[PDB]
């Protein structure tokens, strides 16, 4: 196998060329790839909060060097790419794209396999930084979420947003209680925390929001003193002023976002993104969508009335 035959066998488009070129140049990792198998796999994937229908598919499809030569070449070199700049927030590492699914379930779950392969390196990095065992495990559960969201959106197996799993398994995302933080750098090169609200964890009550937000600064000072971020950033449908037209006075979103300062910048279209995060939308007719919560009602009514949603970018300066 080489880059050209791997492209051909895995049905990859021409736009995969530069990533494959990078992988070919890296070659196999200095530490051989070991994927868990059988019940070791079941146990780990449960701990990672992967849902049951997927667990069995992922376990059954586990690739090997002789059974899946092209995918194995790819997994090996993709994994290598992640350990090579492990924990280094000054280098951009795009993982691969989502692979073509016609090649089978191993391709469909490729990023799960890259994730599992890279866990020992990730954990070695966490230990050198003295990351507590609990925060490593809570952070790693993003893998369950990625898988769950894919099946929820498409009704079939996969990983949602593999660039996020890639960043997390490179030691650059930490979940602290309800919230996730990534060690980023802004346009001007100054350190910043990217703040993300994952889906798993329930409603954003103020107590769980502030308990996380207060822990961020000293956590990253204790474990990543080199980084030095003082602000946090995020861009979201959640920061659209129009939500105040619809949501009730005691809304956690309306209350908690008052702590954020909105950046003024060119309009950012938010119909796709709100439909994504409110419905995990997949092109169905609007009248077919669930209409239980006041937000579900609001999103649909607003859109049906010929009006639009926006994303906004915001910042905090941290407590
Ligand atoms: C808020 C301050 C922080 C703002 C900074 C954000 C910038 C950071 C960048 C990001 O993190 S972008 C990714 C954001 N993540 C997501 O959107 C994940 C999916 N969203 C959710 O899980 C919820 O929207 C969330 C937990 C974040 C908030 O839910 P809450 O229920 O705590 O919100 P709230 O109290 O304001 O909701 C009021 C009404 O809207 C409903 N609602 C809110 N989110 C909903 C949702 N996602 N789907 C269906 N309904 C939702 C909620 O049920 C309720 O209706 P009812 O009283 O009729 O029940
Ligand atoms: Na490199």
């Amino acid at each position: 196998m080489d880059a050209e035959s791997v492209r051909r066998q895995l049905r990859l488009g021409e736009n995969a060329t530069a990533w494959l070129s990078r992988l070919e140049e890296l070659g196999p990792p200095p530490e051989p790839v070991r994927l868990p198998q059988g019940d070791e796999a079941r146990d780990l994937l449960h701990r990672l909060e992967v849902p049951a229908p997927d667990v069995e598919e992922i376990v059954a499809a586990t690739p090997g060097p002789d059974r899946d030569p092209a995918l194995w070449w790819l997994l090996e070199r993709a994994h290598h790419e992640l350990v090579r700049h492990m924990g280094d927030y000054k280098v951009k590492v795009r993982g691969g794209p989502t692979l073509p699914y016609e090649t089978g379930a191993a391709a469909r779950y490729f990023h799960v396999y890259v994730f599992l392969a890279t866990l020992p390196a990730l954990r070695r990095f966490h230990a050198t930084r003295d990351i507590p065992e609990a925060t490593t495990w809570e952070t790693l559960t993003q893998l369950g979420e990625s898988v769950a969201i894919h099946r929820r959106k498409y009704g079939e197996g996969g990983t949602n947003m593999p660039w996020w799993l890639t960043l997390l398994v490179r030691g650059l995302v930490y979940r602290l209680g309800r919230l996730q933080y990534n060690l980023a750098v802004a346009k001007d090169g100054t350190p910043v925390l990217g703040l993300h609200i994952p889906e798993v964890g329930g409603p954003l009550i103020p107590d769980i929001y502030y308990d996380s937000l207060r822990r961020a600064r000293p956590f990253f000072e204790r474990h990543f003193p080199e980084h030095g971020a003082r602000a946090a950033t995020g861009t979201s449908w959640l920061l659209d002023p129009q939500l105040a037209e619809y949501l009730a006075e005691d809304s956690h979103i309306l209350q908690l976002r008052r702590g954020w300062t909105l950046l003024d910048s060119e309009p950012q279209d938010g119909d796709d993104a709100i439909l994504e995060f409110v419905f995990r939308y997949n092109g169905q007719p609007l009248e077919e969508l669930p209409q239980r919560s006041t937000l579900e009602k609001a999103v649909v009514t607003h859109l049906l009335a010929g009006r639009h949603w926006y994303q906004r970018s915001g910042r905090i300066e941290l407590p």
